[PDB]
């Protein structure tokens, strides 16, 4: 059973701006997704201080970067707090509305797309490099879900029947045909070192076979 939802008009507008604007410095998408993963990890770690049982779904706090050339995907996996169904449909988008308006105003005043994370809507930079984004997520208080959007104004949510993740979030970037440099080990290594070198969780860059 697949549910289809419309983005808020303001978020659709943000996504079209990201897709349509000419802007060569696309690599910052990775910093933004890793930053989100670090925030999610910080959150479950803080909650576990007063309720250790929140780590019964997995003690390890880490980020994995997994390229796959056959599928032309780059996956950013974390074992952070995860997202509930309400997070996926409502909560994050509610919070994103104000960040989007501020980001739009900053751009008109001379900011650039690389500053998107300073407004709390860095996730949508994924559409600098991906034609489709799939998000698999599992929060301790909810079931495992799959969210997906190719932009165009809509997204879907369904219960996920794939491999159980335990707890956390996988962001699967279905890369655009001209963005496959982000599958290469040396390129990902370079970007992590430049923009994410002090993240307080181990980042493991998987190798392809
Ligand atoms: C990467 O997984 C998550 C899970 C929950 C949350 C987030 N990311 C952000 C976007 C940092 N805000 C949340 O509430
Ligand atoms: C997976 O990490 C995130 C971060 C921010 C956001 C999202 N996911 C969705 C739920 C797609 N909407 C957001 O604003």
């Amino acid at each position: 059973e697949v549910e289809t939802f419309a983005f808020q008009a303001e978020i659709a507008q943000l996504m079209s701006l990201i897709i349509n604007t000419f802007y060569s410095n696309k690599e910052i998408f990775l910093r933004e997704l890793i930053s989100n993963s670090s925030d999610a990890l910080d959150k479950i770690r803080y909650e576990s201080l007063t309720d250790p049982s929140k780590l019964d779904s997995g003690k390890e706090l880490h980020i994995n970067l997994i390229p796959n050339k056959q599928d032309r995907t780059l996956t950013i996996v974390d074992t952070g707090i995860g997202m509930t169904k309400a997070d996926l449909i409502n909560n994050l988008g509610t919070i994103a509305k104000s960040g989007t308006k501020a980001f739009m105003e900053a751009l008109q005043a001379g900011a650039d797309i690389s500053m998107i994370g300073q407004f709390g809507v860095g996730f949508y930079s994924a559409y600098l490099v991906a034609e489709k984004v799939t998000v698999i997520t599992k929060h301790n208080d909810d079931e495992q879900y799959a969210w997906e959007s190719s932009a165009g104004g809509s997204f879907t949510v369904r219960t996920d029947t794939g491999e159980p993740m335990g707890r956390g979030t996988k962001v699967i970037l279905h890369l655009k045909e001209d963005q496959t440099e982000y599958l290469e080990e040396r390129r990902i290594k370079e970007i992590v070192k430049k923009h994410s070198q002090f993240i307080g969780y181990p980042i493991t860059l998987f190798v392809e076979k």
